[PDB]
């Protein structure tokens, strides 16, 4: 048995995606292949991560949550 948890990412992978949305909130093509060479992932999975990322954040930019 094992299951730690429902991620398909780890710590450092969600480190350097963090610190690199911090950087910029889109990533061409060659970025994401330089991500993937220092990181070691798939342009597809990184861009999902990605597209997450800012979707939270679209969805958390003071217009979610109508109390009237």
């Amino acid at each position: 048995m094992r299951k730690r948890g429902r991620q398909t990412y780890t710590r450092y992978q969600t480190l350097e995606l963090e610190k690199e949305f911090h950087f910029n909130r889109y990533l061409t093509r060659r970025r994401r292949i330089e991500i993937a060479h220092a990181l070691s992932l798939t342009e597809r999975q990184i861009k999902i991560w990605f597209q997450n990322r800012r979707m939270k954040w679209k969805k958390e930019n003071k217009t979610k949550g109508e109390p009237g």
